[PDB]
């Protein structure tokens, strides 16, 4: 089936890869510490061995500052985060309106209401000169955060891409979520994602957040193969019956 | 260097303009692959299959070249690529035609191959004539029994002697390649792919008479000892002359 089960948890078939001699899963040569010239190989499940779950960008980027190392995936304690992952973020706690957004540790959160957390797309991960983990990416706006006509209706799980970028400490990540296009949302669900953490986004906003532009190319496409994606028996037909203005 | 050189010529010279394959990381002569030295995206013939010509001409055509002759770095003898510097087995079976002129026959005629019943020859030049007939130029190696030596003189079992006896040969007269090394190299290791039976030692040259023996100081064709090209013996060999 050409199954990819790497430690990084990404399905990209870009670059050198290596197959296991027992379970037949493909893994990135860069993520594991192995050449493509090796004639025999076993994965970390078939051949249990220490694995560093934090994988550096092996083509080290040019924009990399000395002392800092860019990563394709990092660990937030026990939770693995990857480039292209959507996450829930702790709120901005600043009482100074001019100050930088201060987002506290996830460990301080009392009870998890995901609707009260900011949703964010990780574009970059890196360890700094002090080995502190950071992420860079853009925000997704919830429907109530947008300027719209009272007539406008949304999906209850609809979000909107916004050209608002931020550097965050990795501790500010509460958990992962899944942001799909409508078509993909209707077809199936990526393996190991909760129904309650699946959102729809087809539109981006301008800076005023009054203008709604259709997204043409999804920047981070999901693997649709059966080992990675659970196809629904029938395509969903969700309803745009949610209004931020008119809520109980 | 950690430079792996794998070109269609099969030579290991880091000399000349080189280009690296962005997939396998091997280096190839720009001059053999028909590419400029500064091509942003390069892939070799194995990573990006395409028609190649293994018969690579000498881009600086040599002065004093024979008229109507195109010179080459490497030429194909059927399926065997032969290169400048190669040591080869040569057919002894020959034919006369107009005058005395004996000419060595094709290797296709040979049924059973005996190494000792062939001549060892070093190829220096390779060319195609006007009719695209392939030829090689170079000098012979002499076996010990072919040398006029003092009765007391001892030899290695595979010892050969360089002689200034040059000949134009039709490429068809080549039976196969062998490997001629100095003692030091012979003792250190083997080039990849070579049979021991095709490995010989030469440290001395003779005169046209083959009575006088002179030690060679400068190897005309030094062999690449890089691990990708050369397997090193874990311990130096200890051959004894008798
Ligand atoms: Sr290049
Ligand atoms: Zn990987
Ligand atoms: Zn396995
Ligand atoms: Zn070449
Ligand atoms: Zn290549």
């Amino acid at each position: 089936l050409d199954v990819i089960r790497c430690i990084c948890g990404l399905y990209k078939d870009e670059g050198l890869m290596i197959q296991c001699d027992k379970c037949m899963v493909w893994q990135h040569c860069d993520c594991m510490g192995v050449n493509s010239d090796v004639e025999h190989y076993l994965c970390e499940q078939c051949d249990p061995r220490p694995v560093d779950r934090e994988v550096p960008m092996i083509p080290r980027p040019h924009y990399a500052q000395p002392g800092c190392v860019y990563f394709i995936c990092l660990l937030r304690d026990d939770l693995l985060l990857r480039q292209g992952d959507c996450v829930y973020l702790m709120r901005d706690s600043r009482r100074t309106p001019d100050g930088h957004p201060v987002r506290q540790s996830y460990r301080l959160l009392s009870h998890i209401n995901r609707d009260k957390l900011d949703i964010f797309r990780i574009e970059k991960l890196w360890k700094n000169e002090k080995e502190e983990r950071f992420a860079f990416g853009h925000h997704y706006f919830r429907p109530h955060e947008t300027h719209h006509s009272p007539s406008r209706r949304f999906y209850h799980n609809e979000l909107f891409r916004v050209p608002l970028y931020e550097i965050i400490p990795l501790e500010a990540v509460v958990g992962t979520c899944c942001v799909l296009d409508l078509y993909t949302y209707c077809k199936g669900r990526p393996k190991g994602v909760k129904e309650q953490d699946v959102y729809i986004c087809d539109y981006r906003l301008d800076k005023s957040a009054h203008l709604f532009y259709k997204i043409h190319r999804n920047r981070y496409p999901v693997c649709t193969k059966p080992y990675a994606f659970d196809h629904f028996p029938k395509k969903l037909t969700p309803k745009k019956d949610f209004s931020p203005h008119y809520v109980p």
